[PDB]
């Protein structure tokens, strides 16, 4: 693992590298997850692909401050990256899946394609995320304070000791003011008229377990693009790789 940073749309962008001989990826993580939170899926796809893995503004060691959290300007910093690399692979996971669909609506030609990890498919008119904003809310500050894995592993009871480990020592890392916009950004964003204007190829990878995408959902997407392809990782819940890492992995290696 190596991390660096790039000066990229206006603002300092720390990746981590991942090393690895195939086609490069940009995995951009959801709304509480620091680059390294990915630390032990990217070691497993970087069998496969050359992997880098971004800290979203506002997170990790990636400016901060009184930024533009929108998704525009998340979108934005993605395009900016890609523009450096041929022929890109993007898999974001959640927060990370909304953030790859409009770098895509603005630039396609930057991108090969992408993976959509189970994005919340709210908006404007549209069902809510499924989740509770106290959670975030509650850990973040407790984070920021300086707590414990133990502290920490109230809020994520079913992860391993070193994922809990992890997440205590950099949930404080994520912007309290940059995730409560990422979750308004949830429903004020609109992801399905930007998934009706992409034609590069798409695969959607569903938490089959949990309730952020429904079937008539996946039917939406399909409606809006068609070229998507959909795997389903049956039974397993949003933070995909945490329930199931295995499964995760198969997803999106030999598809």
């Amino acid at each position: 693992m190596k991390g660096y940073n790039v000066y990229a749309n206006g603002i300092r962008q720390h990746i981590i590298h991942f090393p690895g001989t195939g086609s490069p990826l940009l995995l951009i993580p959801g709304i509480t997850s620091p680059a390294v939170t990915w630390g032990f899926v990217a070691e497993r796809l970087a069998k496969y692909f050359d992997v880098h893995v971004v800290d979203v503004r506002g997170r990790g060691l990636s400016e901060s401050g009184d930024l533009d959290y929108s998704l525009d300007a998340m979108a934005d910093d993605l395009v900016a990256l890609a523009q450096r690399m041929e022929g890109v692979v993007v898999l974001g996971h959640a927060m990370g899946a909304r953030i790859a669909i409009r770098a895509a609506r603005k630039d396609s030609q930057v991108f090969s394609r992408l993976i959509l990890v189970d994005p919340p498919v709210s908006g404007p008119g549209r069902r809510p995320y499924p989740a509770k904003w106290s959670w975030y809310a509650e850990s973040i500050r407790l984070a920021q304070r300086g707590c414990t894995a133990m502290e920490m592993r109230s809020y994520c009871p079913t992860w391993t000791d070193e994922q809990i480990e992890l997440r205590a020592e950099w949930l404080h890392t994520c912007q309290y003011t940059a995730v409560k916009t990422a979750f308004d950004g949830f429903h004020t964003d609109d992801i399905h008229t930007d998934l009706a204007q992409l034609t590069l190829p798409i695969q959607l990878v569903v938490a089959g377990g949990a309730e952020v995408i429904q079937p008539d959902d996946i039917a939406e997407i399909i409606s809006l693009a068609p070229q998507t392809t959909t795997y389903v990782v049956e039974e397993a819940g949003h933070m995909i790789p945490w329930d199931n890492l295995e499964g995760f992995i198969t997803a999106v290696s030999n598809r």
